[PDB]
DNA sequence: CACCTCGGCTCAGTCTATTAGCTAGAGC
DNA sequence: GCTCTAGCTAATAGACTGAGCCGAGGTG
């Protein structure tokens, strides 16, 4: 195993050096391509020259005078003066010195730099690091040498080549991203070589690169690895190497460049490639060459392209860097930009900014940079074992500790050292020793690092540390490590020497070696054995930091990890809140952090992980004195604060939501691909895909379309790889039945050319994988999936469906139910959740919370020693079940349950798949099965069949609430289940007394009915459901049936209902648990076969004025039903079937005002308000706007009439209703009817225009009998069908009332009714008659027909009537009594009726003050100046009202004051989706209309209140 | 039947206005 | 590179409707 050192030490103990040089010059690849032949100057042919140790003839025809000196002394001019004289001849073009001594005087360097012909120097290190194998070369001198094996390209490099070729056929620009040490300089060669094949003739390349050292390596590198013949040109025009050290004929000017091509053109046999290695500075010179007729380039490579934006360089040089992007400077057909860090991060100019990590540069301008055609991430490289993973160790040395023990070094002033310089030295030592610091017995983590490079800001510092290093460490008190220094004042030979000294493998053990500098060894020879890179102080250029960090990536046999060490002194007295941001010393930490953000793609994920766990790549070490308390004490606080500061200040980590955009676009491609192949109904793979939909249809629903199949398939392709990364260490092959069936259909499509496009999302998978790496808890893994749901999945699924909804049920609610189900089983059934053959089921598992917290409950019991792990194992393996219809929820649920069980069984056994989960429609499961044999999901529906035959005694869950689609334009078909809906009918619908039984087929009500059926004779049901069934009108039948089935019904009402509630009502409801508007309740059902009487009801109200957090704390405190049984109260249902707010009084004895079935009521008939089903189109302040909206709808309707497909669009042109769709499908053409425009009251005291035409109205009800034509006159008392808890109110109306004029649908009691006058005259075809029934008037004696309205209307305003029958009015249509003295009511009623009909026109009140600054009566939005002040109103900028009486606001109609109705309704608003605006200023000709309206209402309010006082004492008979 | 018209009553949050906190820009 | 400022970006607070769709009732 001889080395180059052995050869040289042999020459030490003439011609033998002339031989090494000759062996080198004829075989070193780059000089094999430069020189045609080489020889000693004795065998030089006689045909040229005059009687220097060597001579060389290059293919140009020019000769070169080579000197082969073997000295042991300082090179003086005496050693050189002879050779330069011999080089003086005309026949010599140049010379080349092969020096064997790295020390050169000032004279020798100047003369060589100035010599016109040009001289290049080579040294020992150049021979050492040559491609020659000196171990197999011998001084027997056979003159046969072994050239080292050239580089072989790898799979990822081969891929980059494939992508480069493919991409550069369509575009002229593309960028190449590859992590450091992976091989992007060698890779670009094979890209150029591959491109060369298409071009017949020579292939001309331009390789740009910032440094000269970096030019030498690229030139030599390409010549070493080229498989083609190559002609090279080194063009040249802050520690860096000089152009004399290139070892290659340097090209000075544009004149020389052109001279080189004319020689290349006049060459007998032109080479395959003519590459010109140039610096970014010399672009000017190459431009002048192209200007003077130098040909354009076939390929322009831009190395270190992240600097080509120009912002990182000095203003002088910065211009040169950016000049590459345009052909104006350098013409080229195509150009490739290669870098390791396309995005550069760093510090902002502001010191006190919150964000310490901001993007400085970026190659996001894809116009000049093109797009990325290949990206080999650092994390990806570590994954495939291409690079070693790094470890950042911040070791904070204690100033207090050092100042004590290092006082000797601090004292001696002959040293230029302070606490910082000494803190740096102990930091280096402790860093290289891998010290553990402030915690095992051992002080170090492992064997010491042997090779490193330290980086300082100044040469003075670098010299300061290294020079006195040996002495300082001795005072500090194994291994003996030495230091060195290097700077730009050295030449290339010395530099090559120090790097060989560092990298020397003959280095003994117990000796480590460090080298210090500033910017000198940032670029240089790769040494894989380099163990660490130390940063001792901040740097000017961040680009240097990024370069330095990449020096440890390469793989070495001994290197497990690369290390980058940050010696930092903490100033004694430092606080943890200010530890890392408020001082210059800490700057170096943020530079490194920003450097990794640029290099490592999973670095953002690494910081998001710091929240719950400390990753392996980061380490904060507390260093005090050497081995055998001030910061030791609070170290745990300081260590944690450092990580906290990182997480806090590194800004804007958006990797998940950025990649989600890329993911959505792939899904769009995949789905389109399917659509195309499905067009070929005959195509063979399309048949296989039909069986896949058929399989989904068998397991789930008939409704599953061919599209929804492609949607599910795409969603699977997104989730599967993420879960693989999220749970890396499980049984390698996926054991999930549904997942396996999904891979079978995909592989089926892969035969047809379909691919997953997974190559690009590898950076994403790497990020996810890092979030989960060190995490070892199920509860933590669940938290990651939640963030993935929030940041990634919603956006990623946008291509398939724009709305994604998964309910994460609050854990306090789930625990309460699981706790109490166990309580119920013991007391009522004498069993437990843990008991044998007690099968639990969650039909709507979602995320799997209920099954999970069931397992954690059994765990807590196992801890107490109540049951075994054999019991829990039994439940998990046999008696736990779960159903989900959504695929994402299914995957989350399966993994969540499998993950949490694996934690419960400790190390008792490994990962076990959960067989209880099934992908189904549970409502469809109990329906009659139909045909499928060949089932992709045959293993999945097999699980269902096992579940079907199991007797279920427990059902938990949070079923989906859905009574109806929100709007018809959505075009959602509600699902049908014959067997279930039939049961639901026969029990809860047939028994209901309501006119409308819509909501009884709500999913949550379906879930209850399904659960009831499933239990059969004995069991328990525990849900969290919609509130409505407790006090809903259509549920009275249901409420009665539950008592018959179940022995016990525990109801814990969590309230939280906002919709249709007053401010007074909403306050008691409090905050909502799910942050929704519907109320919610926990309900526990228990049925027993030996319980034959009506069950009892246990009701508990959580409380009033509670936010959601307070409601959950109460559930947590209680833990169970038993814990809250004290606050529980029993409920006795009345005859009507009410549980809460029970009706009492004589209400049914009173006289009916209206009755659709029967002639008992006072009014012969009444009508509900007009219901359009499209208010934005039908209702508007502007009569013109309505016409425009409706004529648009008619023209749209008629244009596509009959065509059902446009239902899928949802345009602003038209709003659909079931009624209209039926007409649409029935081919009924429509036409505008101007006569059908009405004036009507939309909201109280708010008149609008309506297009009341039958075809465009959902429900006109009995309006044809009340207001036949637009000009019809009538009088109708309007009021809500049911107040629903509101204070009773009414408003007499002269115009067409809207259905929602009052809540719960308005109901209008008319004065007259209209019948056909039985004469054929369409202009006059309606006779009117009184609507009062006479028989009832007898039952109301002393009341004439003419006064009925004024009597009813006068009575409605009595405070007593509303108060006494408040609960009756809340759940029923008003009924009227017979009072002693009616004349009091009739008289009062008439005054109010006249007042309220003339509400628009009324005198202004006494003490009001109207202020008009300028005459502008338009209104945008009326307001109170500040919230709560009623005595003033701001009409607009110019007009304000002042001194309004506050009592006026006591007049309330519906659920809002009369004054506030005007404020609410009269404002300019625009519906976004429809794009229709409702301007109240367009209602009237009078600009002062709305102002005078308000002023009128103010007095109308007051008058009404006065008249309400004069109403008599409410007496019966 | 065959097909239309009528009677409800209930509905798994979404908007606008405010405002603390932070930054990007202008002149030094 | 700073010190101040008017302007955005967030969370944070505050305000708060229209119409679907099962089933009964009509009519020739
Ligand atoms: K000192
Ligand atoms: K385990």
């Amino acid at each position: 195993k001889q080395t180059f050192d052995d050869l040289i030490n042999q020459i030490n103990t003439g011609t033998l050096f002339e031989k090494l040089t000759l062996a080198y010059l004829k075989n070193e690849p780059t000089y094999k391509a430069l020189y045609q032949n080489v020889w000693l100057l004795s065998e030089v042919p006689e045909s040229y020259g005059i009687p220097v140790d060597l001579v060389a003839e290059q293919k140009n025809g020019d000769l070169v005078a080579i000197q082969a000196k073997f000295y042991t002394n300082k090179v003086g001019k005496s050693e050189i003066n002879s050779f330069v004289a011999e080089l003086g001849k005309s026949y010599y073009q140049r010379g080349l010195i092969v020096s064997t001594m790295d020390d050169w005087n000032s004279n020798a360097r100047e003369t060589i730099d100035q010599n016109e012909k040009g001289i290049e120097i080579i040294g020992l290190s150049d021979l050492r690091n040559s491609q020659i194998d000196w171990s197999q070369f011998n001084f027997e001198r056979p003159e046969n040498v072994v050239v080292k094996k050239p580089k072989k390209l790898r799979d990822y490099q081969q891929t980059a080549k494939e992508n480069a070729l493919a991409h550069f056929k369509e575009n002229d620009r593309g960028q190449l991203i590859m992590a450091p040490g992976t091989g992007k300089t060698f890779t670009s060669l094979k890209i150029s070589e591959a491109l060369s094949k298409d071009k017949d003739g020579p292939f001309k390349v331009l390789y740009l690169v910032p440094s000269i050292q970096l030019l030498t390596q690229t030139l030599r590198g390409w010549n070493n690895d080229t498989e083609l013949t190559m002609t090279s040109m080194a063009v040249t025009s802050t520690e860096d190497i000089k152009a004399s050290d290139i070892g290659y004929p340097a090209t000075t000017s544009s004149k020389k460049i052109l001279q080189n091509w004319h020689d290349f053109e006049s060459l007998p046999k032109q080479t395959d490639m003519l590459v010109v290695f140039s610096t970014y500075q010399s672009i000017e010179v190459i431009g002048e060459a192209q200007k003077e007729g130098f040909p354009e380039f076939d390929f322009i490579i831009s190395d270190e392209a992240h600097r080509t934006t120009g912002a990182h360089e000095a203003a002088k040089e910065a211009s040169a860097f950016s000049k590459v992007h345009s052909n104006n400077n350098v013409k080229g057909l195509k150009r490739m930009y290669q870098t390791a860090t396309p995005k550069i991060y760093g510090e902002s100019a502001k010191k006190n900014a919150k964000d310490k990590s901001i993007l400085l540069s970026s190659m996001d301008d894809e116009s000049k940079y093109g797009e990325v055609f290949f990206r080999m991430g650092f994390g990806q490289a570590v994954s495939r074992d291409i690079l070693t993973d790094y470890k950042v160790m911040v070791l904070a040395v204690d100033e207090a500790a050092i100042q004590k023990d290092m006082q000797r070094t601090l004292a001696d002033p002959e040293n230029g050292l302070n606490i910082d310089d000494v803190g740096r030295i102990v930091g280096i030592w402790n860093g290289m020793m891998r010290r553990n610091g402030y915690k095992k017995n051992s002080p170090y983590d492992g064997a010491p690092l042997e090779r490193a490079i330290a980086f300082t800001r100044t040469i003075e510092e670098s010299k300061k540390v290294s020079s006195q290093f040996e002495e300082v460490v001795n005072e500090y008190i194994s291994i003996h490590l030495s230091m060195r220094h290097a700077d730009g004042q050295m030449n290339a030979l010395q530099k090559g020497e120090v790097l060989d000294w560092l990298a020397n493998p003959n280095k003994p053990a117990d000796e480590a070696r460090i080298v210090s500098n500033v910017r000198f060894l940032t670029e240089g020879i790769d040494i894989p054995t380099l163990d660490a890179v130390i940063f001792l102080s901040p740097k000017k250029s961040q680009v240097d930091i990024v370069q330095a960090v990449g020096r440890i990536m390469r793989k070495a046999e001994g290197k497990d990890y690369g290390y980058i060490i940050l010696p930092i002194v903490i100033p004694t007295g430092e606080k943890p809140e200010t530890i890392l941001d408020n001082n210059k010393n800490y700057e170096t930490v943020w530079q490194v952090i920003n450097a990794l953000r640029s290099v490592d793609e999973r670095f953002e994920a690494m910081i998001d992980k710091l929240n719950m766990a400390k990753p392996k790549q980061l380490k904060v070490i507390g260093v005090g004195s050497s081995p055998d308390t001030e910061l030791e004490f609070e170290w745990d606080k300081f260590e944690g604060a450092i990580f906290g500061k990182i997480v806090q200040k590194v800004g804007d980590r958006k990797y998940l939501e950025n990649w989600s955009k890329d993911v959505a676009k792939i899904a769009e491609r995949q789905i389109n691909w399917i659509k195309n192949k499905l067009s070929d109904k005959k195509d063979p793979i399309s048949l296989e895909f039909k069986k896949f939909v058929s399989s989904l249809q068998h397991n789930i629903n008939d409704s599953i379309d061919e599209k929804q199949a492609a949607e599910m398939l795409s969603q699977h392709l997104i989730t599967k790889p993420i879960f693989e990364a999220l749970f890396s260490e499980y049984s390698f092959v996926n054991q999930n039945p549904v997942s396996q069936a999904m891979e079978s259909i995909v592989s089926e499509l892969e035969k047809a050319g379909f691919a997953k496009e997974q190559e690009n999302l590898e950076p994403l998978y790497e990020s996810v994988r890092m979030r989960a790496e060190g995490i070892e808890k199920a509860e933590d893994k669940q938290k990651i999936i939640v963030t993935l749901y929030d940041k990634f999945f919603k956006t990623a699924f946008k291509a398939t469906t724009e709305r994604l909804g998964i309910v994460f049920t609050p854990i306090e609610v789930v625990d309460f139910i699981v706790h109490s189900v166990d309580d119920v089983l013991k007391k009522h059934f004498g069993k437990s959740l843990a008991s044998k053959d007690v099968h639990i089921l969650d039909p709507f598992t979602g995320t799997g919370t209920f099954i999970v917290r069931t397992l954690t409950y059994l765990k807590e019991q196992m801890d107490a020693g109540e049951i075994s792990l054999a019991d829990i194992t039994r439940k998990f393996m046999k008696e736990l079940h779960a159903n989900e219809i959504v695929l994402l929820s299914y995957y989350i649920a399966a993994i969540n349950i499998e993950s949490t069980f694996d934690e419960i069984n400790g190390d008792e056994e490994g990962y076990v798949p959960f067989e209880g989960i099934v992908l189904t429609d549970t409502f469809e499961s109990t329906e009659t099965e139909d045909t499928l044999d060949d089932d992709y999901f045959g293993t999945n529906d097999e699980r269902l069949k096992r579940q079907q035959k199991v007797p279920i005694t427990v059902i938990m869950g949070n079923p989906p609430y859905s009574a109806k689609q929100k709007n018809e334009d959505g075009n959602q078909i509600r699902t049908t289940y014959e067997k279930l809906d039939a049961s639901l009918q026969n029990s809860w619908v047939e028994t209901s007394t309501a006119t409308n039984k819509n909501n009884l087929f709500d999913s949550y009500i379906r879930a209850m009915r399904w659960s009831s059926d499933r239990i059969s004779d004995n069991g328990v049901i525990g849900f969290i459901t919609n509130n409505s069934f407790i006090d809903g009108n259509a549920m009275d039948g249901m409420r009665q049936s539950l008592l018959e089935e179940f022995s016990d019904i525990y109801v814990l009402n969590l309230k939280g209902g906002i919709r249709g509630k007053t401010k007074d009502q909403s306050a008691l409801e409090g905050g909502n648990i799910f942050d929704i508007m519907t109320g919610v309740t926990i309900i526990m059902l228990i049925k027993k076969s030996d319980y034959t009487v009506e069950g009892r009801i246990h009701y508990l109200d959580i409380g009033n004025n509670l936010d959601k957090y307070q409601k959950l704390e109460k559930l947590k405190n209680w833990k169970s039903l038993n814990g809250a049984t004290s606050e529980f109260q029993n409920i006795i249902p009345n005859e009507k079937g009410d549980w809460i707010n029970q009706r009492n009084s004589n209400f049914d004895e009173l006289i009916s005002l209206g009755n659709k079935k029967g002639s008992d009521s006072l009014f012969i008939d009444y009508t509900g308000g007009l219901k359009t089903g499209r208010d934005n189109w039908s209702w508007n302040f502007s009569k013109e706007q309505v016409e425009l909206s409706m004529k648009s709808s008619i023209d749209y309707y008629n244009q596509y009439l009959g065509d059902t497909n446009i239902y899928k669009e949802d345009v602003p042109d038209i709003s659909w209703t079931r009624s209209l769709k039926q007409r649409f499908e029935r081919r009924e053409t429509q036409s505008w009817q101007g006569e059908r425009m009405y004036l009507g009251m939309y909201r109280p005291f708010t008149k609008k225009h309506v297009y009341y035409a039958q075809a465009w109205i959902d429900r006109q009800y009995q309006m044809t009998k009340v207001l036949p034509s637009s000009t019809s006159s009538n009088l109708m008392i309007s009021l809500s069908n049911k107040t629903g808890g509101k204070q009773f109110s009414t408003l007499i109306v002269d115009v067409l009332p809207d259905v929602n004029l009052f809540t719960g649908g308005s109901q209008n009691l008319p004065k007259y009714l209209y019948r056909n006058n039985d004469t054929g005259n369409l202009f006059d075809n309606s006779e009117k008659y009184s609507a009062i029934r006479h028989e009832v008037l007898n039952k109301l004696p002393n009341l004439s027909e003419e006064d009925a309205m004024y009597y009813v209307y006068g009575l409605f305003h009595s405070i007593q009537y509303g108060k006494v029958y408040y609960e009756d009015l809340a759940k029923s249509f008003p009924k009227i009594p017979n009072v002693k003295h009616k004349e009091k009511y009739i008289k009062i009623g008439k005054e109010l009726a006249d007042l309220h009909l003339n509400y628009e026109n009324q005198p202004i009140c006494e003490g009001i003050d109207v202020q008009i600054s300028e005459l502008n009566y338009r209104v945008k939005k009326m307001k109170h100046p500040k919230k709560g002040v009623l005595d003033t109103i701001i009409y607009n900028e110019s007009i304000t009202i002042k001194n309004i009486p506050e009592k006026a606001y006591e007049y309330v109609v519906n659920g809002r004051p009369a004054i506030e109705w005007i404020i609410n309704q009269y404002q300019v608003k625009t519906d976004k989706k429809s794009g229709i605006t409702d301007d109240p200023n367009e209602f009237s000709d009078d600009p002062k209309y709305i102002l005078n309206l308000l002023l009128s209402v103010i007095t109308v309010s007051m008058r009404t209140l006065e008249l309400i006082d004069e109403l008599p004492e409410f007496e019966i008979q």
